[PDB]
C-alpha cells in the first residue's frame, strides 16, 4: 500500500462536504485525488492519501540541511509518492524523482486589480507596494538564485524587509493581497494566480507575463521503485486526454466572476 502525501489546496485537494461520514481516500476530493486514482489503478497498487504534516511544499533548511515539506516526506521516509502540485526543480531534483510533468506553470504577480503596478521591474523599483513569496517553496528558492538584475534587486528587498513579507500558506498570500488595499503583491504561481482571478469576489489579477516556465510532477525518492512505472502512467494520462479530463473537471466552478 503506497503513501501518498499530498497537500490541502483547493482544487487539487478538499474535504468532502460529508468527510465526517467518510473513512480514507473516500474523505477527499479534487484534481489530485482522481490523478492519484488514476495513477493508482494504471500502475495498479492500493494507496493512502495523506496531507503533509508540517504544511509545506518543500526546502533545504539553510542551517540544518534538512528539507522540509512533502519534499521531505519522500526524503526521510513518511511518504512513498507525492501526488501534488509540486514544482519541478533542479535543486530537488539533487533528492527526489520527477515524473513528467502532469501541469505547466510559471512564476507570476498577483495584485489587486487596479494597482499601478504592470511589470515585475515596475516591482523591483518602489517600495510603497510591499512585496513578497511564500516560505519553503520554489518561487522563494528562484528569486534567492536568481542572477537576472530584476530579481535581484527584488530579492535583496524581500530577504531584508520588515514587517516580513513572506507568507506560510499560498492562501496567506492572497489574502493579504486582498487586505492591503493595493499594498501588497503576491509572488505565485500562474496556477494559482489564474484560478483565483475567475472567482469571487473577481477583485485581484495577474499583471505582466510569467518570470519562468516550469512544470508539477508526481514525485517518488530515488531509488523507489515505483518512479519508473509511475512516470509512464503519467504519459499516458497525458496522451489520452485524462489531464485535461481533470482540468475541465476541478477548474471551473458555477456562480464565479462573469
Ligand atoms: C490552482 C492552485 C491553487 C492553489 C495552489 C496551487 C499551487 N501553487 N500555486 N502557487 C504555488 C506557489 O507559489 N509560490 C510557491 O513556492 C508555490 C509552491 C510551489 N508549487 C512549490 O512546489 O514549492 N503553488 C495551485
Amino acid at each position: 500500500t503506497v503513501v501518498v502525501t499530498t497537500i490541502l489546496e483547493s482544487p487539487y485537494v478538499m474535504m468532502k462536504k460529508n468527510h465526517e461520514m467518510l473513512e480514507g481516500n473516500e474523505r477527499y476530493e479534487g484534481y489530485c485525488v482522481d490523478l492519484a486514482a488514476e495513477i493508482a489503478k494504471h500502475c495498479g497498487f492500493k494507496y493512502k492519501l495523506t496531507i503533509v504534516g508540517d504544511g509545506k511544499y518543500g526546502a533545504r533548511d539553510a542551517d540544518t540541511k534538512i528539507w522540509n515539506g512533502m519534499v521531505g516526506e519522500l526524503v526521510y521516509g513518511k511518504a512513498d509518492i507525492a501526488i501534488a502540485p509540486l514544482t519541478i526543480t533542479l535543486v530537488r531534483e539533487e533528492v527526489i524523482d520527477f515524473s513528467k510533468p502532469f501541469m505547466s506553470l510559471g512564476i507570476s504577480i498577483m495584485i489587486k486589480k487596479g494597482t499601478p503596478i504592470e511589470s515585475a521591474e515596475d516591482l523591483s523599483k518602489q517600495t510603497e507596494i510591499a512585496y513578497g513569496t511564500l516560505d519553503s517553496g520554489s518561487t522563494k528558492e528562484f528569486f534567492r538564485r536568481s542572477k537576472i538584475a530584476v530579481f535581484d534587486k527584488m530579492w535583496t528587498y524581500m530577504r531584508s524587509a520588515e514587517p516580513s513579507v513572506f507568507v506560510r500558506t499560498t492562501a496567506e498570500g492572497v489574502a493579504r493581497v486582498r487586505k492591503s488595499k493595493g499594498k501588497y503583491a503576491y509572488l505565485l504561481e500562474s496556477t494559482m494566480n489564474e484560478y483565483i482571478e475567475q472567482r469571487k469576489p473577481c477583485d485581484t489579477m495577474k499583471v505582466g507575463g510569467n518570470l519562468d516556465s516550469k512544470g508539477y510532477g508526481i514525485a517518488t525518492p530515488k531509488g523507489s521503485s515505483l518512479g519508473n512505472a509511475v512516470n509512464l502512467a503519467v504519459l499516458k494520462l497525458n496522451e489520452q486526454g485524462l489531464l485535461d479530463k481533470l482540468k475541465n473537471k476541478w477548474w471551473y466552478d458555477k456562480g464565479e466572476c462573469g
